């Protein structure tokens, strides 16, 4: 055991664990855990379902997918996600990640369950000196 | 091992991307023909390079920092993540776009040979099994 | 690899730490009080520049909770802090992060406030 994903107490669904889509992407694809609406110019915290473990000096970061704004309406509204590896089982919410999505537009948009939202990647960070 | 290479669509090796200074983390990739993006408007820009990297490696998009308070655009997927994968692939041959967005109430336009976007290589890791 | 104080400041309260042992960011400060008018741009001073070894590079990521706390975005969405910015004859390599404010009413940073964080990485170079 070294890095990946688990589902939260709260979810069973194995289909939201995250994949790549192919052999040498660096993301996983995160998915909507369950059906979520967006209200027009609103920012909503997306439940993704899943927690991530990591080693000590690796961090977790969470993109936006390409297709979300222009196909969407949807943005990573802190544009960057930084999922730290002690978020991890949390007592709080257990390492839930959340995405924060804005809906730039003047219409509600609906996130169905399973649909990809964003996508992590892990890599090393360094430390300051002392 | 990694770098840059013209796609087949351009010759200009004027958008071979470099490095500003000798320390630099990010190579500036170039808007590759003039793209005007209306208000309020998100465009893909055409830079006319393609990517190459190793396995475990990623080339990650950031917006440059003049790009929103001095034209008023940003990438509006705030980073963009290219796949080593991405490269030569069957439909556009890993063609490097930038989706910017412009924020004013005017056209923006982009000249050709105008730096849009700077481009870092690095390291990611694989989930268990 | 770390930070430092600009000759301009002097509070030591400015220099980042992690908020826990194996957060990822160091959280930079705000290191004046600084307003940013509705829907404007302004960049915020930090009062630090940052020093790393060859191969390094340090991102400027967004607080989580900026957008939907406070209504502010870091607005080019990752400052990239080159290793050479650092004791730049311009400005010492005196670190801003460039934020927005969405919202409708002035809003204001006050000095010692937790605005963006930071995080040192490796990066490849290109052949040749």
């Amino acid at each position: 055991k070294t890095r990946g994903f688990e589902l939260i107490t709260d979810y069973t669904d194995e289909n939201l664990l995250p994949k790549r889509e192919t052999a040498h992407a660096a993301g996983y694809d995160l998915k909507v855990a369950e059906r979520t609406e967006i209200s027009a110019g609103a920012i909503v915290l997306v439940p993704t379902g899943v927690k991530a473990y990591m080693q000590v000096g690796e961090v977790l970061y969470l993109f936006d997918r390409s297709s979300n704004p222009r196909k969407k309406g949807l943005v990573l509204i802190n544009s960057v996600g930084v999922i730290d590896g002690d978020y991890y089982n949390n007592p709080n919410n257990e390492g839930h990640i959340f995405a924060q999505m804005k809906n730039m537009t003047d219409q509600t948009v609906v996130l169905e369950a399973g649909e990809r939202v964003v996508q992590g990647v892990f890599m090393p960070f360094l430390l300051i000196d002392g």
